[PDB]
């Protein structure tokens, strides 16, 4: 039986620390929603044997063998994660940018989190502190609009390429710019009120997010609609071109739009809604479906092609994954069928870009095949670390 | 024993005939002809029943390849099903009976074919693959891989950009290297200092390599034709000798006329293919196992060709496919999905763009029913079905 | 004797009627209404022949101007004559019945009118003429006049740019006071400080100055429709207060109210006509004999509407009538020839463009005439007839 | 009668040198045209009486009368041009720009010549030296097109707005750059050959400049059609579209667009030329007819919009007189009804202009009423040349 076959993995009695240790070292977390009976079994009672051990593991036997008979998209978890403290700590030294002069606390923050789509999990400096999606957001509700009402819908009110603000057909460019996140904005959940609405998103990014950190600035929606004069002109402009669904209230949406950039994450959190799009939908800490397919791949489209502000190109080019970045200085990564990453520093570049996470995201393609368009059979130099030896 | 034990794989029953073990092979997407199967092939001609030691004699030397083969390791297993799919799709798109040709071409508005050679060297045509077309702007992505094979991306792209779009950018380089201002700078570039006629032979003779050695050739009834309408390009060559755009000591008008040659290029459906295939597989011709550029040159190529490859129509084209193309007037669609396969789909007929109408009608439609777009999950991809996979 | 001399000139024995002595001065082009001449005209109604002695008695006091007229040393003499072209033009441009009407206006289709005042006082109207409309985009060369005559070229500079056209200019100023933009950043130089009820009295009080004191108006019909549909305005209104467009604490949306406001002031033809002689005329109304504004800012005025007062139509119009002008949605035309007269054209259908089709036709057929462009010469001129001149 | 008349005028028998510092005075010069017969008769003889007088100054009555009973556009010729001086000392001091680092001269040359719609004559500084047209000369192949072919059959093949190349309708923009001048000189006297053509403009150049100084510099043809990589590019772009009339040579037309570049005046006779321009197409030193009013109109119209490179609306807004500049450091000038000018400064601005030129243009306007929308009634502070007390 598996359990037995797995106890002796693990044996040749088991000491019970002897297992925790083994466990944390194929990558997963102690606390794996997905491990929980398990956990409830072991906190029941210090020294396993075949009965007592397989009492515990039975429930989860189908994940724990996977972990253990290396089968994680990350055989080698631990090589993989002191190469991405290399990165951090490469990335670290670079101390150039400017803070958002209108955020107000310490440049001298910075974080990395790692989530793979089977769950595996990495941190490293300030992963635990929570910090304002600001355009990291534009993505998400994007995905939830696609998920609920399709494709073919959603884009009948905002476009899918690169740049104003309106495009040919009078749509904002793309849903990765303030004008096009504003109309997704409307979409979203209409009939009811906005309170009602956020509940829904901020429900939604529960579940994406394997229900880890999810919170909210009121300090900071007083900031947006405070210095938000660009964002009312913009609406202005979008009520005057027709652009949202019939009977939206302009006002409303703006004062929506801004409750959406002040949602509080952390690095660790974000790391897995990212995975959860790494993942085709599916969150990996749970094993729960929350987006369609259609939406992820949607949403990884656009992330590819607007997701760094002017900086997009160059890093479609350089870098090749869908990430995209925001204001307080996070950038959400997606490696697809991988990992997902949230990178974390307050110091913005010229276009509106953490600078230490711009360092870290190249480092880290130039470092592992990971580029959209490398050849995961021939890459040179590159290490894969999706392969054992 | 490694043949001995593929004998009792495919011996059923301990004679095998050759025909038999022919046919197998056949299906499994190989083709007799396939160049890394030539000593077990000739071994084969020079005899009709192998036994477990006449066998051994005609295997052992391509046995590697010939076992992954059998043993049904290669990157799409099931190839005769998924064949099926490609000519559903080419009958699909072969209804689709909208534009209009280039009128520069003088070719049959119901000539249309479609070519796939996988990462492995698995082969199927249908349709006019046989026939020779000029490749034109589908050149583009070929000869900057050359390039950046030879020279290397840091200098390559001090004289040329590397995003879409007054015919120069911020930095004065043109655009990108699929758009005609950079590839007549990518022109430029390649074998510096010796003559034309040798830059030529250089270029065909890396193509040559990159086609596993099937056909190239050369239309100088177009390059008669391109060099007599080509106002447009001296006006941009013009531009760009002004712009100070070209190294050190080149002849302009030479440069131009080395490009006109280079879109005169010939290639079949099938031949194409192979190409498409060996960017697709890291930069090694899949038929002959040859590293034929670096993976850094094959890697950029990619990157442009999803980007810039579609003519106007490249946005939605990243959008909706997901995959590197490049199209010519012609009506040539290089088509390459990364680790697995690559593809040329050739109809004469242009939509309002500038691409093929049965090409793109045909692009769509292979994203719709696989999950092949650059986004699509392995994992979770609802609907579509995974030729990557058994059941 | 001045009023002698003149009296010898009109009494042909030594007792003139006064209905002889009136009709004579009418056709001068004066009106009896002639605030320049209202001594004159109580004194005579006060009272029917006149002798040498009762006549000097009646024509002292504005005998300078009484002069100018009956020895014709007005700027067009031959008034009467240039009077019949004037009903041609119109008449001419009357049966072009193309365009449509402004529909947020509910104006007959075949309204029309035509209304001149010289630089010397002589007037002349034509149609419908006594009608009140709004200005709409046609105040706008009038507010920007205030504003740099009450401020100066230098400060009003500062905050709008001087030049034809994303909204803002490279000095991310408004591109000229002619566009909506422009028009809401000078808007909000005028009156600073004190409340909007008072700014607008304020204006209302310039515009009846420059009005001779002739008809203007007020529409809240319209005032309430601009403020209901002002969502591009109040677009315009929050991107130059990002922009940091307007003066030291200046109330944004009370701007945009006071804005609508101006727009929805109204005239007839004829007081409009004789505020584009006040422009025509070096700032002096022409027939208060008062100046109104500084010359600097009548210089301004004339510069922009010249280059940026007819909508996207203002090159096409510069070149072929090289007269400064300014239309706005109502159907209005200002039109101003410097150094001789001013003008109002009105008929409320549009063109593609937002100009009265009417107003257009009738000033393209002016300049066709008579040698009224910009560039035509005073010695020169072909097969164009001069009015300012005798045979 | 009038030589009488006009003998007491100037006398109460007639020293003849005292005849002619008399008439210098007016603003005329000795050498006129018009005053040749007259000139002849004093050049048959030192001191007349009414019947040598009479003799000498009847062929010529008409003229030297309207001469000398004040009647010519400015008056008080002595007193308008010593404010001339001034502008011409103040715009001296100013000593910024570069020169065409590809003429090759000295930065130390400036000068300007006025010439009035009735002959009246005036130079200072370096006026008699020969420079290129360049530019300076599209308004003039320009006007001539026009007058041989006419306003709608020549902008059937170019705009007539400022502004990439091509306009709405894929013409040029107008005839003031050079896409659109190329353009213009494909029009002028087709059918016969380069050389042929060339002798006609030079024909008509002559007639405009009253039979004063034009010539060609065979070193700056040489040395456009060197450097004309930016030009050979914009032929065949207007190849490509068609832009050029029927049965056109394309690489002709852009060597004779070169020689036309290379075309020689001085201060002196492209005041002259200036002149006509601002005298409805009658050249003012010999009485004769050169272009059609409307040809005049049309290029009057353009150089306003178009006609000082990119400062054309800063120098619209503040000057308002229509003017052209060139690269050798012309700036053609009129002040319409009144004079033209022509005024040489080989340093240039960013933008192209003669920078000392444009010092004075501005200065020029600032001191009398000539600006466009000036009112000849009503003008402050400024001074009006044309009037006498």
């Amino acid at each position: 039986s598996l359990e037995d076959l797995l106890f002796y993995t693990i044996a040749e009695k088991i000491p019970v620390h002897k297992f925790i240790t083994a466990l944390k070292s194929t990558g997963l977390r102690t606390s794996d929603p997905r491990l929980k009976e398990c956990m409830d079994m072991l906190r029941l009672t210090v020294m396993l044997d075949k009965d007592l051990f397989k009492k515990c593991v039975q429930s989860n036997i189908v994940l724990l063998t996977q972990a253990f008979r290396r089968k994680f998209v990350i055989p080698d978890f631990m090589s993989f994660t002191s190469h991405i403290d290399e990165l951090y700590e490469s990335a670290k030294k670079q101390s150039g940018g400017k803070v958002a002069d209108y955020a107000k606390f310490s440049p001298d923050l910075w974080g990395v989190s790692v989530c793979t789509a089977d769950g595996q999990r990495h941190s490293t400096g300030d992963t635990k502190v929570p910090f304002c999606l600001q355009s990291c957001v534009k993505p998400l509700k994007y995905a939830i609009a696609v998920n609920d009402l399709g494709t073919e819908y959603v884009h009948r009110y905002v476009g899918k390429e690169p740049s104003l603000f309106l495009n040919e057909d009078d749509k904002p460019h793309n849903p990765m710019v303030n004008a096009g996140a504003i109309v997704v904005t409307s979409l979203i959940k209409q009939g009811v009120n906005n309170a009602e609405k956020f509940d829904y998103v901020m429900q939604f990014l529960n579940k994406m997010a394997g229900n880890e950190y999810v919170g909210f600035s009121n300090a900071t929606f007083q900031s947006e609609r405070e210095s938000g004069d660009r964002n009312f002109a913009i609406g202005y402009y979008l009520k005057e071109k027709k652009c949202f669904p019939e009977g939206t209230d302009m006002v409303g949406i703006l004062d929506f739009y801004f409750q959406l950039c002040s949602i509080e994450v952390t690095c660790e959190s974000a790391s897995v809604m990212a995975a959860t799009l790494a993942n085709g939908g599916f969150c990996p800490i749970t094993g729960e479906r929350v987006l369609s397919p259609e939406a992820v791949r949607n949403t990884l489209s656009l992330m590819h092609s607007c997701g760094m502000y002017d900086f997009s190109g160059q890093f479609a080019f350089h870098v090749g994954l869908p990430a995209k970045s925001g204001v307080a200085g996070g950038i959400l990564l997606v490696v697809p069928n991988v990992m997902g990453m949230m990178c974390w520093s307050p110091p913005l570049d010229k276009m509106g870009n953490s600078v230490k996470g711009i360092h870290f995201c190249h480092d880290l393609v130039s470092l592992c095949n990971f580029h959209n368009y490398d050849n995961l059979r021939h890459f040179a130099k590159k290490l894969d670390p999706r392969r054992e030896g």
